[PDB]
């Protein structure tokens, strides 16, 4: 089928370097937008870099600018992340991601690998999520809020992440339900204020939920909402 096959990582020393790689198979388009995300232990998903166009233009979060280089070979359908001058801050699970044609959103993800370390005058868009955590029961209704720092229309995505595993896209475009995703999950809003609703909470739905935008660089996730028992 379609899959991002990730490889690389391991234990390294401060000052050291590492190269992640991501091989796509089952691609039906040339040079779709790709990037890398990371998650520091007991922290939220963090966008690291993006690459876009046949030119292979790049963007990078402030934390890693200067040290990390994203690249890709569109021929061999492979994605690379060269990580230099690593610090203990860089300790995280790193995931590769690809933008899907059907959704417009990053909906194909590598399984992730642990790394351990022993302009135009544009505006950045920030996302605030509410609440941080909540505790509920099977059959409970749950709502989660997302406030963007700038009106971004309907360009807001919701993701579920279970611990260790790659995030899963539930809603794209503020309200369009991703294919093969139960219809108890539903999204609303527009402009700056958005809402993910779970109508009847099920055992499998305990996880962390994140809002995210994919349209305006730099891409960001909100801080996440943990839904625990």
């Amino acid at each position: 089928e379609v899959q991002l096959l990730e490889s690389g990582g391991g234990l390294v020393q401060p000052g050291g370097s590492l190269r992640l790689s991501c091989a796509a198979s089952g691609f039906r388009f040339y040079a779709e937008d790709m990037g890398w995300v990371r998650q520091a232990p007991g922290k939220g998903l963090e966008w690291v870099s993006s690459i876009y166009g046949p030119s292979g233009s790049t963007y990078y979060a402030d934390s890693v600018k200067g040290r990390f280089t994203i690249s890709r070979d569109n021929s061999k359908n492979t994605l690379y992340l060269q990580m230099n001058s690593l610090r203990a801050e860089d300790t995280a699970v790193y995931y590769c991601a690809k933008r899907g044609y059907g959704s417009g959103a990053f909906d194909y993800w590598g399984q992730g690998t642990l790394v351990t370390v022993s302009g135009g005058g544009s505006t950045d868009i920030q996302m605030t999520q509410s609440p941080s955590s909540l505790s509920a029961s099977v059959g409970d209704r749950v709502t989660i809020t997302c406030r963007a720092s700038q009106s971004i229309s309907s360009y807001l995505n919701w993701y579920q992440q279970k611990p260790g595993k790659a995030p899963k896209l539930l809603i794209y475009g503020a309200s369009n339900l991703q294919s093969g995703v139960p219809s108890r999950f539903s999204g609303s809003g527009s402009g700056t204020d958005f809402t993910l609703t779970i109508s009847s909470l099920q055992p499998e739905d305990f996880a962390t939920y994140y809002c995210q935008q994919d349209s305006y660089l730099p891409y960001t996730f909100g801080q996440g909402t943990k839904v625990e028992i």
